[PDB]
């Protein structure tokens, strides 16, 4: 049963990263679907190229941003369905930014920007494509087109972390020549970390995939491949509203809770997460992006002990609870749900009682418990023979709550 | 069964209020009961006053942003429990804003700024006081106080929107003198709104509104039969604290404040949403993000979110959907909606969604979405008050949580 | 709280009893209200008693099966709305058994059974009538025919276990004279239980909780008298028999009730609705069957066990009872413990924990087959966790129990 | 594809009885107790020496299946444990011949099942426990499974099928269906094979495969151009299939309505399970649950048989379906409450809307099945809405699941 090799294993290790939609379309702010969904005339929408500036996307802020949050990786869209190019094609199309007001490699702005903070660019490339006519009219053409824009983006800008392809509403059944594509990735870029959302077809749909994404309610720890074969990483993805580029409309957030809750799950079940923004039509991150960016950062900073290391191990908690455990080379963590804030004497809110939260599979002793987030020790007690570990979780002090709250185990 | 007084009328046809807790609490921001809650010594916590500058208070970008989320008032925390008042009590207290660096009158900054954006100003008074202590020692001499402090307010700032009694951990038994108390708010101020947090039988005639859970899942207690009617309101804050708390993260979603609005309307009262300024003065970022959200529903629900109300219309099995009535229209609030995808691109919402409700009686000439001005196919059977529309899901690039059709009659 | 008086100590060791619906409405088979709620013809409704031949009631079946099911009373409907009169009422109306074909007073042959198996004979009396135009038309004198009513049944029939009123909920407002009523009852049968179904009379001694009370009941206020509390199940959705009511609860809800009673410190009356002459139907015997397995399993802890300060970790819904000499865990949402390569669900460790236990275990044992139990405890925080293993394969007793033995 | 003949005959039937008798019903601790109880082997056989079947009425057995409205009876004629219920003539020892019964009970059977015109299938049981060859030598192991079957085929007459459980103990091995399967095509043209582990069919021949009690959706019934395949779930009335007397943990009646009813929603057959005591009994319990699906199924006769799923979906929230016969549909209606009368408010009074989308046609009348009441309802042709008001249940009943004809103009 294979281990994964180096560059899959630093993959895992990322832990967290964070995934941005820029287009065209972000200027109308309905999606990033507007151009199909709403029956635009192309023509028109096309000349949203016309008012691309770009005059307010600062890559530096962005990556600055992404540190903050603990993300490890960026995706950036460098070419969505509307198959408008956020990056110099070097004559390969006029649709791209060299061609609109900014006049700037975005791409390149962006990579730099990834450089300094010590982050992975990854970049996102949509393979159904609604602007070249080759798609419908000439598909062996488009399959040339596509990969000579992957190749441009493998030559152009040294190193990269990845490539994110995204094949939603592809051409069913017909032959995407990916040994090709990958192939051509790999010898230009050996170590960049191949990702497909269209990577399981029963069975990887290519050799050279390091890396499918699942859905974020996937219940268990993900499928790494077969027993023999390469393995291959998971990844979930969410977003804030119910679209992925910026939509003014679309009040349907979710939480910041189940924001934290599905980070958390996403390391539970062995699988990177991306957490999703979209810009405005200048390249701006948006006001409410920032919110939940300022919310997840103070989590993941709590949680950076277990957050990039921490994988899932044998070890389940007790019935009715949500609780999880996850192990590094030094430490078991556990993560503790469904707590509440501590009151005082009369005032009860509802965390003061003695909560035993109780998993099974720990079978070693264990000196000292405590919880990350302010180094309160945890009183527990074990059953070594049946690998049983009861803590009492207390609640979270009065004017806090960290959603997922971790406990540290040191080993005796 | 009685019906509201105008003063009360008015009230339910705010809908909506911000309510904002600002308090020495704030510069530690770990909840407003902090000084009890975390057992502070009472004399380094009321240190804090040396640092209250209100640096940030601009209580005209209050205003402003109250009155672009949709809100007709506002609740401001005048004293809270930790006993500082945050207006100039003219000799009843050294713990007061004008012993402090920022030496302004915060809430004459406040009713200026509410009265040119055409707000209610309302004032919060918590009655139970840690700061001084006549509380325990001398409680008749404690009512004194607190009157005093309630008569500062109805005299020194013109006419007042209302007051918003907090009696949370009150002595229950005590005599409380609220016919003294209210009596004096009303011979000053006859028309302000009178709130009380612990408001059976009301705790005085005087009581205009009682606040209720947020969760009641029927249309409110108005008083008994031949008693006064009484107005119900309920509170939702963002996270878990009502004063700003750095470190809670646990943020309820922006559609769970949507839906908790049209709820609020759904039974019958009125819904304050709660904001914790910083320290300083500010409204935090994260509440601004609310805020922006919520204003853009409220401003798609201006039609209904008013003036609409509760009325004996209810909707089929398995649905959350209700229904409010203004003297001209009807409106079918809808919730559980999905986006629509186009042909194979399937979002959730592209089929026929019957959506029935039973009580109308009145054929219909019309119905149409207020987001979009889409007209919905219905039909009627008039002698069993059915009505059944297909409620359309939200357009490719929206999605409103509760999406409002108008009903326009025959 | 005050403590109890005894005849209350007795009857809340007494835990479960059985509620048997049997009357004219009972040869319909359309539930017990069926006479106002089909708007029937009052006088061809009341014809059935001419039809009434109890050519199956056998007191002594009823008591039998009350005995094995494990209950210790049998409440029986002596006059229900539809007003009929299961025994001789001496004068009092001419709509009661003595004047049906059965000519039997059926109270007299139920009381000689339940006294024989030791079981507390109850009668339920309806006190919203259907029957005599005095309910409507001369509310006074309908006070007086229902008190002569009650009072035959106290000085007839020797020393009865208790009565059960349903019905004063129609006429809220009225004055029901209380007082008369229940002073009679007290002058006649001193240790009779009172169950109702503030509080509304200084005499009653038992007042009726719906079947989903989440906390533990109210006692009545310090000063007061204690009043102890009861819920009741009926099997499908009506009290007598209903032929078309398919919508029976599972064997497994039954146990679940019964065993939630326990835990809010109530007792539990289960229903059954006789046929039209009398007998207990099969399907009511499956019920019984069921829960007498269950209630003999049980039997250490279901009359004595109360309800004790002692709560079970987060997302379970396990809970304790206490006598004086053991605690017992009642244990739900276990699995069947399968073996190698068959997973049924139970195999694992199962820790399961409860806050409130500050005194050293000896041994925990499964009442059902006498196994062994691991734990552990915190006395400092006053907290028991134990390995609740998995019901051996081929049983399924739905709510487990645990007998905790001191140090 | 249509299906072949026997399989729409198949699915005609609706609903079947499943019988669970063995060696094991003497314990009363569930069918899988020899392994699962880790018994000595030699100690669990010697049960062969009391199986008396004293109490087996294989008459009483067709006449419950009949009342209940089932239309065949699947019985375990050699479970894991690996008795055989029926002479297997010199196949082996461990059968009813060497039992003090002496009598073939599956000839029994089949008799009893034919005057109630009900089909008799048979279960058998792949992964056994008795025979060495199991582990030893599964190449003759199946050679023994298919004489087994063998001797099915070919010393009762016609039998309606087989109801094979059991080749998920090894997924890898190859099972020779193509000559078991063949074998009884030879034998038994026209009998339904069934398999317990059948997106590809493990053998052409099979006919049907079952599946999950609580499948959302309709069943799959086979790839586009390929034979098509029934479906069937399966429901026992405590967690065990044999009788097990300390299992408490029975169903509600109710929940057994709602899952047959599920079963026609999802395209599929479905089985109710009983296990009969150590002589050959139907337990007690077990007439009270027939009783009760009894009433529903005389009910819901016109609809139960030939009934299948169409492309109606019910309105948001509610759990209703549609089912389709050649001369009418059938709206399937659940949380249902009585009706009580101006005070007494039981839940079911005020006017229920439920719609449903995807009828395009006038619709004429509209009927509950259970008593003729005639309901009120709006259609929109254009978008294929049909809205009923549907009527709480009269007091004194409860059905579960209400059933409503339509009749179109």
């Amino acid at each position: 049963m294979t281990e994964p090799l180096p560059r899959i294993q630093h993959y895992e290790d990322l832990g967290l990263g964070l995934f941005i939609h820029w287009g065209l379309y972000s200027q109308m702010a309905v999606g990033e679907w507007t151009e199909l969904i709403h029956h635009r005339n192309q023509h028109d929408y096309e000349q949203l190229i016309k008012t691309f500036t770009a005059a307010q996307f600062d890559a530096k802020k962005i990556a600055h941003a992404a540190k903050a949050v603990g993300a490890k990786y960026i995706v950036l869209t460098t070419k969505h369905h509307e198959g408008f190019f956020l990056y110099d094609t070097k004559g390969l199309s006029d649709f791209d930014v060299m061609h609109a007001p900014a006049r700037r490699d975005l791409i390149a702005e962006f990579v730099a920007a990834c450089r300094e903070e010590d982050l992975l660019p990854f970049f996102y490339m949509a393979t159904y494509d609604w602007h070249t006519p080759l798609y419908d009219d000439d598909f062996p053409a488009y399959l040339t087109y596509l990969q000579k824009s992957v190749e441009v983006l493998c030559r152009n800008y040294g190193p990269v972390g990845g490539f994110w392809f995204d094949g939603n509403w592809n051409k069913k059944d017909a032959d995407w020549h990916l040994p090709e594509l990958y192939g051509m990735i790999r010898h230009y870029q050996p170590n960049a970390i191949i990702v497909s959302n269209t990577g399981l077809k029963n069975q990887v749909s290519d050799p050279e995939i390091d890396v499918v994404t699942y859905e974020r309610r996937t219940p268990d720890e993900i499928y790494h491949g077969a027993p023999n074969e390469k393995y291959v990483a998971g990844e979930i993805s969410i977003t804030l509203n119910q679209h992925w580029g910026i939509a003014a409309n679309d009040l349907n957030y979710k939480s910041p809770a189940e924001m934290i809750e599905t980070v958390a799950h996403a390391r539970h079940i062995g699988a990177n997460i991306l957490v999703n923004i979209g810009l405005t039509g200048t390249g701006a991150i948006p006001a409410a992006a920032q919110t939940y960016m300022h919310l997840l950062g103070r989590w993941t900073a709590m949680a950076a002990p277990v957050l990039y290391k921490g994988r899932p191990v044998p070890v389940t908690s007790a019935h009715g609870t949500r609780d999880f455990v996850l192990h590094t080379s030094k430490h078991d963590f556990l993560c503790i749900l469904d707590l509440q804030v501590v009151g005082k004497d009369n005032v009860v809110l509802g965390g003061e009682g003695v909560n035993p939260r109780s998993f099974v599979g720990i079978g070693q002793p264990i000196q000292r418990i405590h919880w990350l987030d302010n180094d309160e020790v945890l009183s527990f007690t074990q059953d070594l023979d049946k690998k049983v570990l009861t803590v009492d979780a207390t609640g979270y002090p009065y004017g806090s709550d960290w959603v997922v709250r971790i406990a540290q185990i040191d080993y005796e």
